[PDB]
């Protein structure tokens, strides 16, 4: 009784008649990677779980990545525990695709909400696809094929990670592990074959092929472009929701207007490979 | 009893257990007028209502405007039918304030869904309240005192009226009925006093007291700040959902994503004073 | 005899050794012509001419327009009168190409300097073709070939230019005779083969084959873009200056900045064939 | 000694003073009166050596020695900027010298050597006329503001090179260099107008306003500041020389004459901190 419901024309649909909290059949399994690669996010309500089930749940799509610095549930490390109340968030409120600025960004990720506020917090996506189709054949064509730099310091800049000598030696460290490299501007995605935009204001810097000057506004334009309303979908969080998304050909936005309220959330990382 | 539920810190609630179908007691009058004046944009679901019992309601919070263009209800022509089949909208997917060009513009308005697409046509509103007490202190402080001119043919270009020299004359007698004018950047509403950003891309051209280069400039950030996520709200209709906003602190944006399926939405407009 | 001295690489050169006062040979037309070919806008010094003198010359170059509405030498309509004693030459201090709105915009102009203030007052000119040449590869590939609406009304807009009886019904005459029309975005000189860039702030609207948010952007970008100062020169008047430009493939900009002190130059416009 | 305005709103031709022998108090005196009032001034047919234009440029203040770029051994006041050795491509764009330091430059004198035929003008633009143009509640809002400047926005990581060598010396030099603020609108020092004091080369925030606000403002302001009614156009001949004060100004030196050759002279003034 596995039922899917798009939210929205260009991207997200909610899923139901499935219990996540168990293993899940063959076809649900089938079905529920059909429906990511149709409608890119996917959202199930009233799903609480474990972290050993929400890995094993988010296992089925890809491996999981285990992160050697954020902080994690234990006897599950493939859970990273999102805590309002410990950890800074900073980076999630700015339009970002994750992790771009890696040669293989994360495939996506499988988010379970624990706790929340009575309301804010609100998450919104936005598809590159649509985005991409919505452009004027002359830029698709000039775009398509232009790779781009994504740097990890545009999110993480020196002026707000490096004011004490602790945060200074960890941010010199990470950018050095971590030079800048490129990305093509439109991503084939590996599996659907679908074209995406794949800039995103979080971290990417410029555009190869074009000037300093012509890449600035070029880019200006495909971020305000990419998350207009047409292209994107809201969710307002109750607890014990999921949402699984596609961070391949999309990207999300993190509602900052809830502190100094309590939010705890649960993710799992499904690793991705080379963009092309 | 009636219920509120904030959809979010910036604007927007639901209202639940009142039947508006039928004459509201003045509690419940003034529950719905003070939850307006809080959060300006209040959402009822599974609430039909006809044409009489719409601008019953909808006059229970100002006099009504009969619009002399549109189609309407003949039996209540306070009830604009807003169709499909009967109309275009290639004025909707701008953000804007509804008729500002106006020297009192509407106070707001009553909207009923009738009959819809299955999915697509969400609109968005957005808080000139939380918008402006976000701005930076020294923006307020320059902003709070400014006029700006609102003016019809900014989303009215004589080439939409269009082609033959009747539309030149009739355009011009448009024009000259409703010239451009001025209203606050910062108007105080006249009702909560509370102080709210009143531009709007759909109709503001200009901010008097700067040159037309800085106003260029300030206008562009203040539309982009003012649609930021932090301000707004996105509905996703369903049939029979009543929305109830105050246009004089709010945005609006029609998504258009879903053409061209027929949408057909009932309007009842409640008249405005003049804003300072 | 005839001597060419450039100004800079991207356009400009100051010719001496020939008196235009008088009928001058062909080899002496033939040498300014192709004088103008190569550095587009041309200056002479010490070059005192009557009208009769000056009409004579620009018409060695193609025929003269005969403008309806700006005041003129009687005795040689050819010769616009520019005394700012009686006309405003405020709208010229944008950066503009002469009259793009129509299908056929000006070849040319030759400007004689009579009666200059102390100081101020420069003109600048900026080449489109040093300025294509200078876009990346693949934003010449995408722009040659676009076209793009331009609009007399950009300039003369109604809030300065229809504030009274006459202004307005001047304007709508104006407005009727000369809608909106295209131009390539890059054009092809129509003698020398040289493609230029062929917008200006002064007028172009829209490129036609992109979205609105997309044109406003590039358009903005390109604006801004030929007219950096690797692509310009900035020529200070002396009295008895002539300059002659080729309107094909420049704009320029008069700076504002002597009023009230008083500033006369004669103009001859030469008539223009239709942009490729 | 005449003193010639070029445009309104900077910009003046000095002549009848010899500047390549010691010149009088009042002279001395005059010449600074027109930097205050004309901000950039050029004299001609000036040729100047070394030792002479040290000691001219010594009148307006101490003079700094370079640490890195080559300069004249017996007058190493005097820095050489030969574009068969020195890239100068840097110098195209719009900027105020050094204002990532807590006391940018005064001023410089420049004197020209040798010259391509054409190409190679210089551009000055003043903040004065720019601030005193603004609309007054632009200008009200923004005299009280400071901005973060930073030599990094011109030499960014990529700059310096890829080679752990090149990230180390990166580092040392933005720990000698952090970013640091001044006035948005700087009180000029000796004159006291008031003049916008920003620019696109190591201007990065305006402090008091977000990172959106910010974006919009200091776009405005250097698209705003650079606009032809506050500038001037310098076309060099051999033997002219600049003097200009960087308190309230921005230059631009055009890079368009490549591979010719371009010789410039030029002594730097010690500046004090902007208010
Ligand atoms: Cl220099
Ligand atoms: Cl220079």
């Amino acid at each position: 009784s596995l039922t899917i419901t798009p939210l929205s024309p260009a991207l997200g649909a909610q899923i139901s008649g499935v219990d996540i909290s168990r293993d899940i059949s063959a076809e649900e399994r089938d079905a529920i990677e059909q429906a990511l690669l149709q409608h890119q996010v996917l959202f199930l309500r009233d799903q609480p779980i474990n972290p050993e089930q929400q890995a094993r749940f988010a296992a089925r799509f890809g491996d999981l990545h285990i992160h050697p610095i954020y902080p994690n549930v234990p006897d599950t490390p493939q859970v990273l525990v999102l805590d309002t109340a410990v950890t800074d968030v900073r980076d999630n409120a700015v339009w970002h695709t994750d992790v771009t600025f890696l040669p293989t960004p994360a495939l996506g990720a499988v988010l379970s909400a624990k706790q929340l506020p009575a309301y804010g917090g609100d998450t919104l996506w936005a598809s590159g696809i649509a985005a991409f189709e919505a452009l004027s054949a002359p830029l698709r064509e000039m775009l398509d094929g232009l790779t781009a730099t994504h740097d990890f310091t545009k999110s993480f800049p020196l002026e707000r990670f490096g004011t004490t000598p602790q945060d200074l030696a960890r941010w010199e460290a990470t950018r050095r592990n971590n030079p800048p490299l490129s990305h093509p501007v439109v991503r084939t995605h590996p599996v659907s074959g679908r074209k995406a935009l794949f800039v995103n204001e979080g971290f990417t810097t410029r555009i190869n092929e074009l000037s300093e000057l012509e890449s600035d506004a070029l880019l200006r334009l495909l971020f305000a472009h990419a998350t207009r309303p047409e292209f994107s979908i809201r969710w307002r969080w109750q607890e014990n929701d999921v949402a699984f998304w596609d961070n391949r050909v999309t990207q999300h936005f993190a509602v900052d207007d809830y502190r100094p309220n309590r939010r705890v959330m649960h993710r799992a990382t499904i690793l991705g490979d080379a963009p092309f």
